[PDB]
């Protein structure tokens, strides 16, 4: 089961930022954010994902943009940015 | 007159996010978002602010949560998080 502090689907920030815990159901094709084809975009390779968040698991990680919460590594939002060198 | 796409108080996203174009009149103290003293928080030091948005001025700048629109640099909403990276 999801952590209790998972980002909720209809959290107001999640709504505004176009977060979806399943990237395949997200607006990523429409958004056309640069750096990878949309089909390759998800939280796991994002700049803002925080691997060392409290309560992180292989599936659930922090995000700079959702303080105190956990996103799904297979998620996406409109701030997706490939983590660069 | 302000940019045509300045965020209005009756914008539906604004209401959901608890945006106020005057941070001093916002809920920022009670909300106590982490990362800076709440009384110092406003759009100008927020991670979501986009200073190079089309139509921006020294007063009106972009926000990732209000695509296509301009917030006030002195504003605040409950999604505030410190600009960082
Ligand atoms: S900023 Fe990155 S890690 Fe955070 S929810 Fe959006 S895509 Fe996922
Ligand atoms: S997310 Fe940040 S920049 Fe956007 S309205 Fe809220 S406080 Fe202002």
């Amino acid at each position: 089961s999801a952590p209790a502090n998972a980002v909720a689907a209809d959290d107001a920030t999640a709504i505004a930022l176009k977060y979806n815990q399943d990237a395949t159901k997200s607006e990523r094709v429409a958004a056309a954010r640069p750096g990878l084809p949309p089909e390759e975009q998800h939280c796991a390779n994002c700049q803002f994902m925080q691997a060392d968040a409290a309560g992180a698991t292989d599936e659930w990680k922090g995000c700079q943009l959702f303080p105190g919460k956990l996103i799904n590594v297979n998620g996406w939002c409109a701030s997706w940015t490939l983590k660069a060198g």
